[PDB]
Formats: structure tokens, C-alpha cells, sequence
């Protein structure tokens, strides 16, 4: 599905006038969906233009229970680590200035307000002033952690939220490189002298975080500036990507090891926007689908 909102308009004040406009793109086989909200600003005092894009939607875990009936061996595939990113093309007049979050975070939640001001200060507060325009984000991350891709640049901003500190029974912490050199990584492990199959021998999905069993809702802000004497539409490419991650077990006479293979399936939704800075509105002019490794 997609869909693009008519834009609308809004004084903010005698200098600046908010233009937006709402982008919808999705793919239902992937369970990748985006909810784009590009807000352009117009600004009296300030020669550029500024898009705040709020990137927002759904991507699926790709997670699925293991069959109960593995014996010896099984395995499951889980949300390792979710990426988002966003990408200016095709018009050197744009560049990517500010974004949200700005700093690693591991809180079960992310909360800030980020605001726009006369000429083109961008500033940010946390959780969630009338005549002064401001975008939010409000996610979950329960057990896993923001970080900034150190690759960002003028050009580009991503994220990546990866599984962090997860528990597992009151033991733990566990991530993705958990090791023990009996036991192996024993993130989802259920018991290490279970008699159970080792398709009933994980945790149970119930006590899994949410974004490894489930889906995230990211929430994020990138900030892009255009040079408002510059008439070239510019491009802009929003991605959401998955990498799922191989849990096993194995039994081997006398206990069971567990082993977390990390990003074993990686599945990525690309949709690419023409961005008309003098009639603030957009139009999707491509998208693309990705999985390595499909059917798992």
C-alpha cells in the first residue's frame, strides 16, 4: 500500500509557515511499513528551507515459535537488530543537519521533542512553547540499545536498535555475543539438563522482549536543510531493515549449549522520494525490497 496526504499549511508565526504532508509506504510480504511525516519549514529570516522528517511505521521482527517436535537440535530466527536510515540525494543544495536521538541510548524508552526556531536553530528536550514548531518521537526499545551509525554524515543518518541486555530467567544479562564455554551463548536457552525437547527447550516467547519476538515502532527525526534559491528537486531514501538472527540448541548427552549466529537473514524496504522544495510535496519514486533469505 501508499498513500501521500494533500499538504497542508499553518502560520506558525508572522516568519515561519510549517508546509506537511503525510507519506505512507508499505510492504505487507515483509511486514515493513513507513509513516512519513515531512514537515517543511519556511522560515522569513533564515535562505533556507528546512525539512523536519519524522520517519515512523512498523518493522516486523520476522520472528517465528520453533517447532515444538525438534528433538536433539533446534532453532528459531529472532530480531537481532532493526536499521533505519535516511539518505539526501541527487541535489548538493541539501544536506542533512540535525536529527533525533543525537546520542546512544539505552533506556526502555525514547522520548524527546525536537524544536525549530528562527533561523534555523534546531534544539531538542525529552519526553513528550504554542507558537513554536516542534516533532516528537516516543519509542520502545525494552532490552536494546540506539546507537548513531558512525558512517553518518552531511548526506546520510542512520540508526541501528540492537538487542543489548536481555534476561532470560533472572539470569543473564544476554545479547547477541553472550558466551559461556560450556554452555555457549545462553540467551534464549530454557534449561541446561532439560528433558524437554529442544523445540520446548527455549525461553518461552512470552519472556522474550518485544522486539525480538514481536516488532519495533521506530520513531525518528533527520533534519535536512535546502538552499531555498536552488529550483532542483532533490531525492530522499528512507530505510527500514531487519537482521535476524539463528538461535539454536543442541543436546549432547549430558547438558544442552545454546548459540545465537548473528544477521543470518537480513530484510531491508527502501522507498525513494522526489522532493519538491518550492511546492513542499512529494511523490514515491521507487521503492525496493530485500531478503536474503527468504522463507525462514
Amino acid at each position: 500500500a501508499q498513500h501521500i496526504t494533500p499538504v497542508s499549511e499553518k502560520k506558525v508565526d508572522d516568519k515561519i509557515t510549517l508546509y506537511k504532508t503525510t507519506a505512507t509506504s508499505d510492504n505487507d510480504k515483509l511486514n515493513i511499513s513507513q509513516i512519513l511525516t515531512f514537515n517543511f519549514i519556511k522560515d522569513k529570516s533564515y535562505d533556507k528551507d528546512t525539512l523536519v522528517l519524522k520517519a515512523a511505521g512498523n518493522i516486523n521482527s520476522g520472528y517465528k515459535k520453533p517447532n515444538p517436535k525438534d528433538y536433539n537440535y533446534s532453532q528459531f530466527y529472532w530480531g537481532g537488530k532493526y536499521n533505519v536510515s535516511v539518505s539526501s540525494e541527487s541535489n548538493d543544495a541539501v544536506n542533512v543537519v540535525d536529527y533525533a536521538p543525537k546520542n546512544q541510548n539505552e533506556e526502555f524508552q525514547v522520548q524527546q521533542t525536537l524544536g525549530y526556531s528562527y533561523g534555523g536553530d534546531i534544539n531538542i528536550s525529552n519526553g513528550l512553547g504554542s507558537k513554536s514548531f516542534s516533532e516528537t518521537i516516543n519509542y520502545k526499545q525494552e532490552s536494546y540499545r540506539t546507537t548513531i551509525d558512525r558512517k553518518t554524515n552531511h548526506k546520510s543518518i542512520g540508526w541501528g536498535v540492537e538487542a543489548h541486555k536481555i534476561m532470560n530467567n533472572g539470569w543473564g544479562p544476554y545479547g547477541r555475543d553472550s558466551y559461556d564455554p560450556t554452555y555457549g551463548n545462553e540467551l534464549f536457552l530454557g534449561g541446561r539438563q532439560s528433558s524437554s525437547n529442544a523445540g520446548q527447550n527455549f525461553l518461552p516467547t512470552h519472556q522474550m522482549p518485544l522486539l525480538a519476538r514481536g516488532n519495533f515502532n521506530p520513531e525518528f527525526i533527520s533534519v535536512l536543510s535546502h538552499k531555498q534559491n536552488d529550483t532542483k528537486k532533490s531525492k530522499i531514501k528512507v530505510t527500514y531493515q531487519r537482521e535476524m538472527d539463528r538461535y539454536t540448541n543442541q543436546w549432547n548427552r549430558l547438558h544442552w549449549v545454546g548459540n545465537n549466529y548473528k544477521n543470518q537473514n537480513t530484510v531491508t524496504f527502501t522507498s525513494t522520494y522526489e522532493v519538491d522544495w518550492q511546492n513542499h510535496t512529494v511523490k514515491l519514486i521507487g521503492t525496493d525490497s530485500k531478503e536474503t533469505n527468504p522463507g525462514v
